[PDB]
């Protein structure tokens, strides 16, 4: 059981604005990424001052940044406070068509692409460098779902049968073959040490053969 929902207009005319504008600042997409992964980070820490049985799916609260070279996708992984069916339809689809709005007019104004975060919609930038991404979640309070979309005005989210995460967000980037570049061990830590340096949780860069 596959559903395929459509993007909102906004949704997708940013996306289209995203793939074809030029623009040679592309790292800024891992900025975005570790960025959404440490705001869902503080907010299951938050509802544990309250509650410290939230934690029962995993006590650690780390960032892990996966590169594979064969398959050619970079992965960023975070125990998180996870994302609903709800959230993955239409809750965050909602709270982004006015950032989304927002973010047009600034770029008619000057602005550029990097400024994507300030309106809230920075998950975006992920196809500055990626053809397909797909996005393996789990919240306490819903099962396990894979949401994938490779632009074009849609997107797809089933229940996931592969590894059980617990808690957490998967971010998987099919890199384009032209950005093989992010792969590399040397120049994803320059991009974390320029953008990220100042996360408060622990980011760990796997290495491979
Ligand atoms: C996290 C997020 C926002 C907020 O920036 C907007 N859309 N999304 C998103 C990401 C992956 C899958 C479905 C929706």
């Amino acid at each position: 059981e596959v559903e395929t929902f459509a993007f909102q207009a906004e949704i997708a005319q940013l996306m289209s604005l995203i793939i074809n504008t030029f623009y040679s600042n592309k790292e800024i997409f891992l900025r975005e990424l570790i960025s959404n992964s440490s705001d869902a980070l503080d907010k299951i820490r938050y509802e544990s001052l309250t509650d410290p049985s939230k934690l029962d799916s995993g006590k650690e609260l780390h960032i892990n940044l996966i590169p594979n070279k064969q398959d050619r996708t970079l992965t960023i992984v975070d125990t998180g406070i996870g994302m609903t069916k709800a959230d993955l339809i239409n809750n965050l689809g909602t709270i982004a068509k006015s950032g989304t709005k927002a973010f047009m007019e600034a770029l008619q104004a000057g602005a550029d692409i990097s400024m994507i975060g300030q309106f809230g919609v920075g998950f975006y930038s992920a196809y500055l460098v990626a053809e397909k991404v797909t996005v393996i979640t789990k919240h306490n309070d819903d099962e396990q779902y894979a949401w994938e979309s490779s632009a074009g005005g849609s997107f797809t989210v089933r229940t996931d049968t592969g590894e059980p995460m617990g808690r957490g967000t998967k971010v998987i980037l099919h890199l384009k073959e032209d950005q093989t570049e992010y792969l590399e061990e040397r120049r994803i830590k320059e991009i974390v040490k320029k953008h990220s340096q100042f996360i408060g949780y622990p980011i760990t860069l796997f290495v491979e053969k």
